[PDB]
This record gives structure tokens, C-alpha cells and sequence, in this order.
């Protein structure tokens, strides 16, 4: 039945202690312990259904970085991105001949500006998010905030083009999009609301979608190693262990928000797809 | 009541600044290797001098927690380094006082990390106030053998040994009225598994909040609130500093941080005098 493609949205950096929270703490005999600035990848997911196309996430916008992009120059000089034109969202579903308006639904899994960057580009798609995130961003633009992870710009084309929103309730059961592909309430946790997503293939079996509930391998341990960027530690420490049981109970890959070893192991939508 | 309130200097520590401020200097595109500081802060108690009986707020390190023969790992010295001469030991501070640990009637445990629970094992004649939460976390490490991180196995192993009596704020417990203008302040969760504060009113200083590690210091108060690396449970760090933030203002009482060094150098320490 389905197809699921991998597309690549390019690379961005930024310090290691936002990735793993005090990774190199200072002693008494290196008082002045220095940070890295570590590269990750930026990547959505495809799934070629045929009660519709699902895309889980949405990458960067191309007119992010740059003097006159989007992005505010603290935010571009702290988490910069990386991307030629081939990496863009847009170009991604070209050269797999598919169109915006045939997405029947997207899965924003946060609206950090790494995962909501191209939402605007789906105006036939019903958008799902968390409330809680959905109310968070929205008290970002109204209240005119024009730095951190929430971009005004991107907020201001959603509203301007008319985006169809469902929201997931803060205590709203898992949803069954499609045969074999779940919507997962992570609640609060890396950000104000988190959604993942368990897709069960012929072939493959069981994929969870992880995004920023699980930064990277080292992330996921045991034991685990949370972020400095988080909103809610204890709803983090629930989420990982929560998504840990699924995995075991329905013998699934977890595929991690932005680990760059595993993925480059992933087949990408220039070579083919899973199935 | 007429009571005296004491400051009692014992001694300094030095750690990694983003234990203190989170991400405090971020790694950017054209300074990507970004450094630190190794910040120095105050480790202090306070005793109250009360008619009703003494109460004593914290209880700093032990003095045999440093040193190749010493209570903490290796690895706990060199991230987290105590240095204190022998007047800044706790029992030294009291003798100075004429106060022997037997006339503490009370020891309120803000929290059982390293630099706050390090001298429990002294008052053997107090009752222990400490909430639950706090004091289940610190027991599971000694059961289960860890011998790194801020809860010492040798500092809780003597709490067991000289029989402390204790008594376990409840997660919902409302304030405790110690004394006449004493009370308990349950904040619950956030810098660690359980804080506890004290409301102090004095008749001459008016209102007095120490808050502990609710709030390290006057940069992570603000506003806006810059909270600490260390930190278990975010929301309530941040539920609890507001809280802090409101009593002040409706009962027009100061905030004592944990481990603010200016606010030290200004306060009247037990070598000069008092509040009453
Ligand atoms: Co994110
Ligand atoms: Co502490
Ligand atoms: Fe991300
Ligand atoms: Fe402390």
C-alpha cells in the first residue's frame, strides 16, 4: 500500500549545550571550559498514502537566512542554516512530482522555526498541532516578539493564507489519521506541545517519529541526556521514557529529530523511499 | 517575642556559571567555542534566637567533606570545590554564639543537597523539618549505593546512625507556624524534589523570606527570571520564584537568596551583630 520518503532540508548548527544540557562542565582544573558549535540535519517525511499524502513536518523557509530574511540576525547568528536551493521543501516534492495542493495533512510537530518554516506552502491541507503550542506561538506574534525559536514572519503568512487548523486538545487520545499511521500526544515537554507519529508499514513494520522529543541517540541513552532547550523537564523525562515503551510493546524504529550518523544511514527521496 | 536573627559565614564554593544562569553566554556562528566562568558564591545559615526556642535555617557542608580522605567523590570536589577556614565550620559559628547544637530546638532543611544538609548529623536534640519528597529522593540514592552527584552517601549514612528525629512537610501541606512570626514555607517542587522556605517577622526588621535555592541569586530573580542549569522540575522553579516574588510585595517582606555574593558583603553577620 503506502510509500514513505525521507527528503533532505539542509544542515543547521548551534552551541552543544542547547543539544545535550552541560555536557562539559568547568572544574577546578579547567575552569574555563569551552562549548562546540555542532552540525545537525533538518529533514521531513512523506507518506504516500492512499487515503491521502501525509507530510510530517514542514523544515526551514527559503527566505529565512540572509539580510533581508526573515529570521532576526541574533536568531540567524545563534542557529544558523545551510541549504541550496535542492533542499528547499518545495523542490524536495517537485522532483517527486508532487504538488502543495495534494497534501491532504500535515503534522506540524512543533512550530519551532526548524519544523513550521514552510507551513504557508498548504492551502488544500487540514494543519494538525498541539493547542498548547498553537496558543504559545500565537502569544509570540500578538504579543510582537521578533526573537527566539518562534518567527513573526512565518506566523504572519499562516494567518495571511487562510491555513485550515486542527488542534489536538491537551488531553485528547492518540488520532488514527490513516490506516496504520497514529498522530502521538506528546504533551509538553522540548516545547509548549509536542506531536509525534507511529507509522506501520507492509515491509519496514513500525516507524515512531520522534522530532525534538528526541534530539539524537545520545539524547535517548539510557541513561537519558535532556536538552537545554526545554519548556517542562519532568513532561521531557515522561515523553522519552513514554515513546521508549512504544517501542518495545510494538517492536518499532525511533527516529530521532536531528541525528546526523543516523541520518545518513536513512534512505533519502533522491534514491527511493520505504516501504 | 523579641528575637535575634543571625547571618553565619561558612565558607565559599566555585562552579561552572551555567549551573547557576542556564546558557547564560550561548555559542554563536563567529564565536563557536564559546567559554565559561568558574563563579565563586557564599554558603551561609541563619539561627533564630526565639523565647519560644532556637531555630536554625540550613546547616552549610560537612568539615571533612573536602580532601583526598573526604565525604565527597572526586569528581564532586573538582566541579563543585568548598573552601572554608575553621571559624567558618557551622559548630564553630555557634560556639562564637555560646550556643551548643543541643539548644537547637529546630533545623528547617531548605533541601538535602551537599552545601545545605552537610551538619544535620550535630542536632541530635532538634527535630529535623525537611519535605517528603526531598528527603524519599536523598534515601533512594543511599539505597541504591550512588556515590556521585550533590546528595552525599556518607553525610545521609550519619543522619541514620545518630538517630535524628525528623519531621516530613506532606506535598500538600499548608504552612507551618513554628513560633510567634515563624512559619514554614512549602514551595514543592523545582530546584530539587522538595523546597522549603521561612517567612521571618521581626519586630524592628519587619519581613525577612529566605527563600534558599528557590533563588540562587539576584540575576536569576529579575525580572525577567534567568533559572539555573540545575534545575528538576521547571515549572515549579518558575511557579515557585513568582510566588516568592507575590508574598514579598503583599507582606512587604526582603528576599534572602541562596547564594548571592553582593547581598552577602551588605548583610550584618554573626562577627558584628544582629536583627531584631
Ligand atoms: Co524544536
Ligand atoms: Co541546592
Ligand atoms: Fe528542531
Ligand atoms: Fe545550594
Amino acid at each position: 500500500r503506502p510509500k514513505l520518503y525521507v527528503m533532505d532540508n539542509g544542515r543547521m548548527r548551534m552551541d552543544k549545550n542547547w543539544m545535550i544540557a552541560m555536557h562539559n562542565p568547568a572544574t577546578i582544573h579547567n575552569p574555563n571550559a569551552q562549548t562546540e558549535f555542532v552540525e545537525f540535519p533538518i529533514y521531513t517525511v512523506l507518506i504516500d498514502h492512499p487515503e491521502g499524502k501525509i507530510l510530517f513536518d514542514t523544515s526551514c523557509n527559503p527566505n529565512s537566512m540572509g539580510p533581508q530574511g526573515r529570521w532576526a540576525e541574533s536568531t540567524q547568528q545563534m542557529f544558523p542554516w545551510t541549504a541550496t536551493e535542492e533542499c528547499y521543501l518545495h523542490n524536495r516534492l517537485e522532483q517527486l512530482k508532487v504538488r502543495p495542493e495534494d497534501i491532504r495533512y500535515v503534522v506540524a510537530s512543533h512550530l519551532h522555526l526548524d519544523h513550521a518554516g514552510c507551513l504557508e506552502m498548504f492551502t488544500n491541507a487540514t494543519i494538525i498541532v498541539h493547542e498548547d503550542e498553537f496558543n504559545g506561538a500565537l502569544q509570540c506574534y500578538a504579543r510582537n516578539q521578533k526573537e527566539g525559536a518562534y518567527i513573526w514572519a512565518d506566523i504572519d503568512a499562516w494567518i495571511k493564507n487562510n491555513l485550515q487548523w486542527r488542534t489536538v486538545k491537551r488531553h485528547e487520545d492518540n488520532i488514527l489519521l490513516a490506516e496504520g499511521v497514529k498522530v502521538l500526544n506528546f504533551g509538553s515537554g522540548h516545547a509548549w506541545g509536542m506531536l509525534g507519529l507511529h507509522v506501520e508499514l507492509p515491509e519496514t513494520g513500525g516507524i515512531i517519529l520522534a522530532s525534538d522529543a528526541i534530539y539524537t541517540a545520545e539524547s535517548y541513552g539510557p541513561p537519558i541526556k535532556p536538552p537545554g532547550m526545554i519548556y517542562d523537564s519532568l513532561g521531557y523525562m515522561n515523553t522519552v521514557e513514554r515513546i521508549r515503551r512504544i517501542a518495545q510493546e510494538t517492536k518499532s524504529q525511533v527516529w530521532f529529530g536531528h541525528d546526523a550518523e543516523q541520518f545518513k544511514k536513512f534512505r533519502k527521496s533522491t534514491e527511493g523511499y520505504y516501504e
